[PDB]
């Protein structure tokens, strides 16, 4: 069915079987005091994201998770709940990363393989027509052309990024569907001398799409730490201006919107509760200490430009590996503020559950 306006209004979000059995299976069994397993039990019941971050995430959650919602409307949901998916599996993805988990190369016929994985997204997003569906697109993607086109990787990779974007925005154009392109972060992108640079390029990636209706605005934070709206700027921000989001989008929306592109905005809230972080730099993405569980998602955000506070990232999932020795290993997740032992990106690391839950605010 189509839609007006905000796509989270109207609806309630639904809290997917992945991330609870995660919390009931792995997490609890785990953990002995009472007060701490019902809150993890209640953590289990808010409504974030689900990653398509392999392709056999596809005909596997992305089917189950729609299914499951069809069935929650069809035996009474009110409201009827939406979906929260993340489309994340570009080709030499994650450019300019020390080590990246994306599992296709452009070399080894990765255009192809995406160009399948948005085609099969699509047939099945149709199938399920009837669950409005809230789309991420690709994660730490085209913010690498704003900054890091010095990397050699970026660069090559640049043109492949943009086509296959603009292909995955048009492909999901559907009335059902709500996108949010990634935008990076208020500690990348915010920064003064790159955001209008940025604005730039997400405005010009909007208008060679055809400026599809789908397209909602962008979404920010995703899988970071950053406040929302803070009265001290952390000490790690120093010295950008737009040390949260609210800065960030208040001083980006102005340049996209005058680019053509007046982007509405979803922010990851899911590990920002504590502020400031035990981040010892902002740029430490890993599995950072000091961190929480922070506010529930919502449509009602009380800011003209934000869409809704979500859950993008799922807190308890690892970052990465702390294993120096692992094929993939990510120097950024043995910094002495990642948590460790972590296990590899993907799998369950209940450690970091159990400060995130510490650290939540609200409490649970
Ligand atoms: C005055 O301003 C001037 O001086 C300033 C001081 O030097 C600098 S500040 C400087 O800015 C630069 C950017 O311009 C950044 S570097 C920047 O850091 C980003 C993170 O904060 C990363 S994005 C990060 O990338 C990760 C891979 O490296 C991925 S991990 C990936 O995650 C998914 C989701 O969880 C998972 O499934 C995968 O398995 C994982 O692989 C992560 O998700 C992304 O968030 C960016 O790439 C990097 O370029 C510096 O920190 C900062 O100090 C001013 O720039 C300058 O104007
Ligand atoms: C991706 O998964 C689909 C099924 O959803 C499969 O048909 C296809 O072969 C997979 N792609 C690659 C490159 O293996
Ligand atoms: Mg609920």
């Amino acid at each position: 069915a189509p839609y007006n306006g905000n796509p989270f209004e109207g609806v309630q979000l639904w809290a997917n079987n992945y991330y609870r059995s995660e919390v009931h299976t792995l997490a609890i069994p785990q953990i002995t005091d009472p007060a701490l397993r019902a809150a993890a039990s209640a953590v289990a019941e808010v409504p974030s994201f689900q990653w398509l971050d392999r392709n056999v995430t596809v005909d596997t959650l992305l089917v189950q998770t729609l299914s499951e919602i069809r069935e929650a409307n069809q035996a009474g949901a009110n409201p009827q709940y939406a979906a929260q998916i993340v489309v994340y599996d570009l080709p030499d993805r994650d450019c300019a990363a020390a080590a990246s988990n994306g599992e296709w190369a452009i070399a080894n016929n990765g255009v192809n393989n995406y160009k399948a994985y948005i085609n099969r997204i699509r047939e099945i997003l149709i199938s399920f027509s009837d669950v409005r569906t809230i789309l991420v697109i690709e994660p730490d993607s085209l913010a690498n052309m704003v900054t890091n086109m010095n990397v050699p990787k970026c660069s090559g990779a640049a043109s492949t990024y943009r086509e296959l974007t603009i292909y995955a925005l048009k492909q999901l154009d559907l009335p059902h569907v709500a996108m949010y392109m990634d935008a990076g972060h208020a500690g990348w992108l915010g920064w003064p001398a790159n955001i209008q640079p940025a604005a730039e390029l997400f405005a010009k990636i909007y208008e060679d799409a055809g400026k599809p209706r789908a397209v909602r605005g962008l979404a920010t934070n995703v899988a970071n730490y950053n406040a929302w709206s803070v009265s001290s700027p952390p000490p790690y921000t120093s010295p950008n201006p737009n040390y949260d989001e609210k800065h960030y989008i208040e001083a980006f929306r102005p340049l996209l919107e005058a680019r053509g592109f007046p982007a509405q905005f979803i922010v990851d809230q899911g590990r920002s509760g504590k502020q400031p972080t035990g981040q010892k730099e902002w740029g430490h993405w890993c599995n950072a200490i000091g961190t929480g569980f922070g506010m529930r998602p919502t449509a009602n955000t009380g800011h003209q430009y934000v869409d809704a506070f979500v859950w993008v990232k799922p807190g308890g999932e690892c970052n990465g590996t702390s294993d120096t020795t692992a094929a993939r290993y990510d120097y950024h997740c043995g910094l002495e503020d990642a948590l460790k032992p972590a296990p590899e990106a993907g799998q369950w690391f209940n450690e970091y559950f159990i400060q995130l839950l510490r650290n939540a605010n609200p409490p649970f």
